[PDB]
């Protein structure tokens, strides 16, 4: 059948912002995760996955006799598709189960061992999700191999169906960089938002890069992906080093063995794909990678042989059966132990990439410390393998259960407790008064409060206006946020709080959190007013101020907003169409098309754009909460051309005269322009609408506002 | 960006069922179109559409003076997208002004004419759908110019977004016929459900089949496509020569200078396309299909003069300043006016699709008869008219406003009205004891209420339980249906129902169309009961039964179930795979996924299949009401293979020894395959899911027997 996306291929794609709809979800509407979750017997659950460990079926074999080192693995690739570009993938929404990420060859027979858990889930049911089963069986493999966990938190609740994401622009899996869909360019550079060497790998080419089996050359794409994954040297060769303590590769005979993927697989093969005609098909037979390691001498137990063995001995290049470049020891003996025949034993091997950890010097002095001191292994290993299951978690205020840990990390962006009454309606009434008299104005009011709020990413929940890191390093000086207005502002609301604090009795007072918020809603009020308008804006409060000190300022530049076309904003000049940009802003925001589309338009009257840019602020009563920009921006008598300065700049005409009467961006006139925006425009700038406008404002506002307000959830 | 389409381009989609979510939708989830519309000022909306049509906007400009041609051309086209065959396309949902059809060839310069209604649109707002206002103006336009209009109703609520339709399978706009995905085969025979013999025209090639020229075989396209629109040949020349009365055709150059679709277009063209560089590129320069024809000596007021100019001149094959193919009347004077200069007077012309109506035999005979009896030929295209416009409204009760046309008309299905008192809840009980200790059982009272009530679709709003027509023909006699059951199943009801209104007082009685639906409801109470739950089915009665002269036998044709998953049938072979089909059916129905996939787990077990196959049905307790069918599919203690004598029909068997344990078909298996189907599955798989099951279940049952109930709207 031919659809839309054939005949206009380029045409922007509203639908990533419908997903997730009411439509498809199998529980009710009135379904709580947490309130499923929070009466699990969590013990209960640990103690049938770790019995499963030493379960074996006979469709798909336990190497060993222990699943561990499968569900370890399974668990670091529901984790490790995350991206902190964006923060999208990681495994708090359970998408390996859904596509692509279940047919990526990089996740090849994960299918088997989600298969392997169907009976726990069906057991415990709605109580657990996917999301959170799969890296609780990654701990329960850990635990049951005698390797202390640093914790664990429930709450990532289940999903539906795929995430959008841009995975890359490839049309063919695994293609090596080059192509005409390359994912690098200049000396090895990979481009954003992507963390992976790939199409279809979890980070890099265990061979090496492009295939070329040498370990320093591997190290520099170590480095490069585990670092937009928001992991550093020590994380890295923790985990790595960590992971191959346990288990084995699989590549017993040649991949041209191997069938399709589960989304390709026949019908009858019920969800499961890879299906290999090599002998047995599973077991000792079984072919994943095509490699064939086993590192450590007790795969199925904590150690500290992978570095024993990778310091002590030297390594050739060898293939494995399938073909693929791998390393063995040189002049070893037959120490490591076969997965099926207990008279075999094997040489040690290694990976192109575990080399790596020796080979780079920056891993090597790493690697050993931790070979010298496996106490400090262990300990940053169990650290890393918590930061890596619960990155894209969110707040800490989401984490759920008996087994979180206490210690606060400086990667959860934390926000202190609050110790002391809060605020109430009449005191946010005082404070908007206070804060109107002040002289600050509506678009100062409004621009700051957004620039607080709008850094939030429901992708992995970071950002928001809770914590006032606006007004801390980085934030205060990204040049959206326009750093000497933005002062200017804060200056005043901290001397607004200042003197309502020390007014109070009895230990109530206002964090500058919530000022910022509350201030932001009374310039909305007073714009409402400013048409005729009374409206109150809702408010929470309940938000604390985090210090600097607990900001890391380097894992902050990732949520600097370079495109904001909510604030008419563009750092530089990007491939990607703005309104593209627009869109995907919108998502990360969590909004729907009509959403977006009211909130841009009141955003522009209401003085948001970044420099006083007068595109889009299709209004003569700037500061006024109407919806001028969708009447004005409708009006058939205008016509739009392009600048011969800047072809994404457009002069607005009257089309009888020729008098310029505005300006705007692709930003501004998508809105005119796509055929489903068009049609929610012409809702808000129809004659009947003001009331419409004003009230759908006010409810996205406060929405955006709320966003990582899950101490209110 | 690679999406999930581009690498398994085969897999079923979804997204097709959660289309028209709130998400999407800018009116908040409470707004009731109809009440709006009620409250329209639809005098004043007609006053304001009078003055347009001779409001001539220079971008645009009227040719005449007067838009009413091309507002009609707008309309007929707005209506004329609707097959029969699903009941897809036609006004009722205003999608022309969305892609594809607002960049459709044959919609060329219909942007134009939506745009010169915005001011309209926003005056009114939400008390007129776009969907309303396309076909409100083609019908002012006619009054406009002298045509005394039938009839008028409102209620066709906007929606937001494109719909999924299949439009056909090339791959280029226009492809003529033969091609790698031809939608003819055979003998000239379109493929259903495809009412056009090109991509992107609304019927027919207006130069003749495949651009011939021959008029013979142009109405054989016309006649065919026409009927797959549910016309006869009367309606087919009434609203022909109808049209064709007003106004021109625009081809006043080569096409080549049209520019870029709607869609296609830069940001600039702020959603208009076809920009042309042809002179002025409008008015008297105007490039539309590239013909250029006047029918008539007075465009701009109804007359007779179309047939006298087709049976008064010999015709001779011309082409227009385009270069397509089109003629002129022999050795005629220059009386018909030129459209923009009152000096240029032009010879009768014609297209090929016009000399139709009179070089094909049976349409000579009603052209003729239209030619000498005017007033026939005004109340036919009336009344075709009335039809073409509102044939995808669905039941009367939908019909809102003060111009309804109170005659009844055959094509509407209709449905007497209710003249007694209705069952109370008591009455309600003592039918379903009664329905029970018939000894009808279960399966044969779900089969029943099922076969009923799943005629309907969403699409134009025909079939559903409402009217009994299950007891008529053509219904009775469907395969699908069960013939022989159905027979004493209803024989049984039917003595039920003599006896139950024999002895009521007052005039209290209940239909039969209520009573079947009744009585599927106490079959699935018994079937609760039968799994050890006290449930309780909601009904609502007010269903009457319609009598065959009130049930044309041949439009009901399309109504068959050829597929229906649900009941695990499958007429034919078909070359779309039978779990695509099961989708489209649920479309349809008006199901998300989540209420398909309980639904159909569901019906398995109740023993809805039709001749009882045990393809699916995956219980050791049939006719009860339980989650079995889940539990099953997902137990990974099964096997699935496709037989040797049939790759459609899989077996189940015991993956230890062997022995077989189920039968299934793909739309059985989808649901343990599609990654997001399993996903729903094992939710009510579940072991805390069977109360969940159950009442998920009734929900969906409810929603499939109230699905006509547009009198309880
Ligand atoms: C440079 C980064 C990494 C590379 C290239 C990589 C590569 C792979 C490869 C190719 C396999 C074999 C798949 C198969 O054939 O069955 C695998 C297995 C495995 N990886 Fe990694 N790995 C990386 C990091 C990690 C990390 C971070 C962890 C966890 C902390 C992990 C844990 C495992 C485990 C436990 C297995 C064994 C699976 C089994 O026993 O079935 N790896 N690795
Ligand atoms: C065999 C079926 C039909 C064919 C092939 C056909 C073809 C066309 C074509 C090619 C045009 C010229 C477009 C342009 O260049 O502006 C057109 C114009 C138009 N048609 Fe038809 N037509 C059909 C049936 C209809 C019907 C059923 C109606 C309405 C009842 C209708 C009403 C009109 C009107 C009013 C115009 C004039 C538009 C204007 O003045 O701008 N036609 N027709
Ligand atoms: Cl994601
Ligand atoms: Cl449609
Ligand atoms: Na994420
Ligand atoms: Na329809």
């Amino acid at each position: 059948g031919t659809s839309n996306r054939d005949w206009w291929p380029n045409q922007l794609d509203l639908s990533i912002l419908h997903r997730h709809s009411s439509l498809s979800d199998p529980m009710g509407k009135d379904f709580n995760y947490a309130q499923a979750f929070e009466k699990l017997d969590l013990a209960a659950v640990k103690r049938d996955l770790h019995a499963l460990m030493t379960t074996s079926q006979d469709w798909w074999p336990a190497d060993f006799g222990h699943y561990g080192g499968l569900f370890i693995r399974m668990a670091w690739h529901s984790a490790g598709t995350y991206r902190t570009a964006d923060g999208r993938g990681g495994a708090g929404e359970g998408q390996q189960r859904f596509a692509p990420l279940n047919s990526w060859p990089d996740n090849a027979n994960l299918d088997k061992a989600r298969r392997l858990l169907w009976p726990i889930k069906q057991k415990y049911g709605r109580a657990i999700s996917w999301a959170d089963l799969l890296i609780l069986t990654g701990n329960v493999a850990l635990e049951s191999m005698g390797f202390k966990t640093f914790g664990f938190a429930g709450g990532r609740a289940d999903t539906w169906e795929p995430e959008d994401v841009y995975w890359g622009s490839e049309k063919i899996w695994l293609e090596l960089s080059g192509g005409p869909n390359s994912r690098y360019s200049g000396d090895r550079q990979l481009e954003n938002p992507l963390a992976a060497v790939q199409m279809g790998l979890i980070y890099v080419n265990p061979e090496g890069p492009d295939g070329n089996p040498d370990p320093v050359a591997a190290a520099r794409d170590i480095r490069d992906t585990f670092a937009r994954m928001a992991m550093n040297d020590e994380e890295t060769v923790a985990l790595i080093a960590g992971g191959h303590t346990f288990g084995k590769t699989h590549g017993a005979g040649p991949a041209s063995n191997v069938g399709a993927e589960p989304e390709a697989a026949g019908i009858e093969a019920q969800g499961l794909g890879w299906k290999s005609a090599y002998r047995t098909g599973k077991g000792a037979d079984a072919i994943t990678s095509g490699l064939e390691v086993t590192w450590t001498t007790t795969p199925t137990q904590w150690s500290h042989n992978f570095f024993e063995n990778l310091f002590g001995y030297e390594w050739e290049l060898t293939k494995s059966p399938a073909g693929d470049h791998q390393w063995v020891a040189k002049g070893a003996d037959a120490v490591i132990p076969d997965a099926f025949d207990p008279s075999k034993k094997h040489r040690p091997t290694m990976l192109t990439t575990d080399l790596s950890l020796r080979f780079d010097p920056a891993y090597e002095k790493i690697s050993r410390r931790f070979h010298e001191n496996p106490e400090q292994f262990a300990d940053a290993f169990a650290r890393a393998w918590f930061k890596l299951t619960h990155r894209d978690m969110g707040p800490r205020a989401r984490y759920l259960g008996p087994e979180v840990p206490a210690e606060v990390l400086l990667w959860q962006d934390p926000i202190p407790a609050v110790d002391h009454p809060l605020i109430d309606a009449a005191d946010a009434a005082e404070l908007k008064a206070k804060v109107l008299a002040s002289g600050l104005t509506v678009s100062q009011l409004v621009s700051t409060a957004w620039a607080a709020a709008s850094t939030f990413r429901g992708s992995d929940k970071r950002g928001g206006a809770n914590g006032a890191r606006i007004r801390l390093a980085p934030q205060k000086d990204w040049e959206a946020n326009q750093p000497e207005q933005l002062a200017a502002v804060l200056e005043t609301l901290e001397a607004i709080r200042t003197a309502f604090n020390g007014a109070q009795r009895g230990g109530k007072q206002v964090s500058l959190a919530d000022l910022i918020v509350l201030a932001g809603c009374a310039g909305v009020e007073q714009a409402a007013k400013n048409a005729g308008h009374a409206v109150t804006v809702p408010f929470a409060p309940g938000r604390a101020d985090a210090s600097q000190e607990q900001t890391d300022v380097e894992s902050m530049a990732v949520l600097e907003p370079v495109a904001d076309g909510f604030r008419n904003y563009l750092k530089g000049k990007y491939r990607v169409p703005a309104e593209v940009l627009l869109v995907d802003k919108a998502q990360l925001l969590t909004l729907s098309a009509p959403e977006m589309t009211v909130l841009l338009g009141g955003l522009r009257v209401l003085g948001a754009n970044v420099g006083q840019s007068r595109h889009g602020v299709f209004t003569a009563r700037e500061q006024a909460l109407t919806n001028d920009f969708f009447v004005n921006l409708l009006d058939m008598g205008t016509e739009w051309k392009p600048t011969a300065a800047d072809a994404d700049v457009f002069e607005g005409r009257d089309r009888a005269t020729g008098e310029l009467k505005w300006t705007g961006t692709r930003v501004d006139l998508v809105f005119g322009s796509h055929s489903q925006l068009r049609a929610l425009a012409e809702v808000y700038g129809s004659a009947d609408a003001q009331e419409k406008f004003v009230r759908d404002f006010v409810a996205v506002w406060n929405k955006v506002m709320n966003l990582d307000r899950f101490d209110l959830a």
